């Protein structure tokens, strides 16, 4: 049984969204096959509706026509089908638990910031934005295309008794979570959520009320479980800041919105990890703006001196122009950035996260008890399997940055060689050029200052060996710790954790289905109550091997290389003055070179 039309035909078992006004099933066309998105309505339009069909836009959900079904006659609407869901849905998924993926949000917001400018362009109001009312579709490249199509926890103050919603949902799409939850959920606790709202604090962006009729904790800046990059929540704070509170007086408007919005996506990325620090950064630049510039936002986010910075990059030291724009940058990528490195001693500080343990199960065979706690559990393993390829990708990086700035080290030692033997050269064809020719003070006061420089020069010599047998094999800076210590990609850390957690997700997935059924037979409830177990020992299993082996490993690592640091620091500052004592002699051989070697005399 299902119902048609002239063109499309559409089963009741294929259904999609269901809301107050219609219900949308997938439809297929009776001479092509295709899949449309089939809404049907349950209960001035021929004009509204034909107008929203030459709506035509990359972000916005194609209305390709409006046709009456055959039965009860009832006005259909064809539209464009987008198989992946909507955002809701893409939230739902646990690797999305604690935040999208940086990319992903940056291809929200562009669509979303693309689809409401091309509606403004053409005037028409979205009262309601919400990751349900934006859908996915997977462009012709792979990367997701989000759209518009349909036009009380996305709700203004004022509205409860535009941009908000907004600021709702790009806040829930970047930490995973609402901005303004009470205790127990948006649903007793109304009066508290408008209580809430109404608080006005202006920069302030988020209330958790952690505890049943408590306090509510605010805070203006992103959680620590944010997957965004450091640098990009600098950058979207202030947006959500001054687009969340009721004040129409401090309320942005759209352009400012689409102005300092368009700011952003029109920023390039540029890759550094301070490998003092241990810390990898996320520099969001414009393509026009010069190296001095670049300097500035890295001294904003790691404190170095925009002077003491020196880059490294393929294994050779960066000298960057001031005026160098940043479209001439070299290609950049997570596993392939601009090691930063600085003169003055940093603190060795590492991956900052928030450690999270798991939440205790329940007994109770609760269809919607354990669907809700299957889907914080999974998340929060894929929160641990997040900070795991982290923490790897971060000793890896440390690898190739002490592997490379000790090739760099030998690089400035072997150009002190250089200017040794330019020295040496004219030490000895000037120091015996005189004992050839030979008032007399003349002559032994060159001697008791020639003899100083060599014995001088000699100590830098000594000095010198022994810095190359510091940075030999064994020689108490080899980088063969960095190799011993920490993970590898051998031991297969990041996979082991990742094969529980798809049968923690398989699992999930099924409780999601099993929530659906009001009720299992007898067989199927075992299978839900003997997996919702298994649910556990994959849980318990993944943190003892995340916390006793890659935790361990990590800070067994990190601890290694604060010490490192320090000891090649200080080889730094030898070598250093080891090589202006050689500049200062190289002129001070020249001033004894031409002074007594070039008598006067006609
Ligand atoms: N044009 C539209 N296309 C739509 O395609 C959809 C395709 C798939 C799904 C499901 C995938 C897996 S799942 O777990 O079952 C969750 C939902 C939902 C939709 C959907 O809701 C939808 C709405 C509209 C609209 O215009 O409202």
């Amino acid at each position: 049984a299902m119902q048609s039309t002239s063109n499309h035909l559409w089963l009741l078992s294929d259904i999609l969204g269901q809301g107050a006004t219609a219900n949308v099933f997938r439809g297929r066309h009776k001479k092509t096959g295709d899949l449309f998105a089939i809404k049907v309505f349950n209960n001035v339009q021929m004009r509204e509706f034909e107008v929203l069909k030459k709506l035509n836009h990359k972000n916005i959900v194609k209305l390709f026509a409006i046709e009456e079904e055959t039965t009860t006659r009832h006005k259909v609407l064809i539209m464009e089908f987008c198989p992946c869901g909507s955002l809701y849905t893409v939230l739902e998924e646990p690797s999305n638990a604690y935040g999208l993926p940086e990319s992903e949000f940056l291809i929200v917001l562009r669509d979303v910031v693309g689809g409401m400018n091309h509606l403004r362009e053409n005037g028409i109001v979205h009262r309601d934005i919400k990751p349900g009312n934006i859908m996915r579709v997977i462009g012709e490249d792979g990367q997701s295309v989000y759209k518009l199509t349909d036009f009380e926890e996305y709700l203004h103050p004022d509205m409860y008794e535009d941009l908000w919603s907004i600021g709702v949902t790009f806040y829930h799409a970047a930490t995973g979570s609402l901005p303004f939850r009470p205790f127990e959920g948006p649903r007793r606790n109304k009066e508290v959520m408008y209580k809430i709202i109404t608080g006005k604090p202006s920069g302030a962006i988020s209330g958790v009320q952690k505890a049943e009729n408590g306090p509510i904790d605010w805070s203006g800046d992103m959680p620590v479980s944010c997957s965004l990059s450091r640098g990009l929540q600098v950058l979207l704070t202030p947006v959500l800041a001054n687009i969340l509170e009721a004040d129409q007086e401090k309320c942005w408007g759209f352009d400012q919105f689409f102005a300092e919005t368009s700011d952003i996506l029109h920023r390039m990325v540029i890759h550094v990890f301070s490998l003092q620090q241990m810390t990898a950064h996320k520099i969001y630049i414009h393509s026009y703006n010069t190296a001095t510039i670049f300097h500035e936002l890295v001294y904003k986010q790691t404190k170095i001196i925009s002077s003491n910075q020196e880059l490294i990059y393929e294994g050779r030291r960066l000298v960057l122009e001031p005026g160098r724009l940043a479209q001439h940058f070299p290609k950049t990528t997570e596993e392939n950035p601009i090691f930063v490195v600085s003169r003055e001693p940093l603190n060795t500080i590492g991956l900052i996260y928030e450690k999270i343990s798991l939440p205790k199960v329940h007994p109770r065979y609760d269809l919607d008890g354990d669907a809700s706690m299957a889907k914080a559990i999974t998340g929060v393993v894929c929160y641990a399997c997040r900070i795991a390829s982290t923490l790897l990708l971060y000793q890896e990086l440390m690898r190739k940055g002490i592997r490379w700035l000790i090739e760099l080290i030998k690089d400035d030692y072997n150009e002190t060689v250089h200017k040794k033997t330019e020295v040496v050269i004219t030490l000895d064809f000037c120091i015996r050029n005189i004992e050839k020719t030979v008032e007399l003070g003349e002559i032994s006061d060159i001697h008791t200052k020639l003899l100083r420089l060599s014995s001088s020069q000699g100590t830098i010599e000594t000095s010198l060996q022994d810095i190359d047998s510091r940075l030999s094999p064994g020689g108490s800076l080899a980088d063969a710790w960095a190799h011993q210590e920490g993970t590898h990609p051998k031991d297969r850390n990041v996979e082991k954790l990742q094969v529980l957690l798809n049968c923690m997700t398989e699992i999930y997935y099924q409780f999601k289905k099993d929530k659906a059924e009001r009720r299992l037979a007898y067989n199927e409830e075992q299978i839900h109550k003997f997996d919702k177990q298994k649910l556990y020992y994959h849980a318990t299993k993944a943190m003892t091997h995340f916390t006793d082996e890659c935790v361990k490993k990590y800070e067994a690592f990190l601890n290694k290389s604060e010490e490192w640091i320090r000891k090649m620091l200080h080889l730094r500052k030898q070598l250093l003055s080891l090589t202006n004592q050689c500049f200062d002699i190289e002129e001070e051989v020249s001033k004894y070179q031409e002074y007594t070697n070039e008598l006067q005399e006609t």
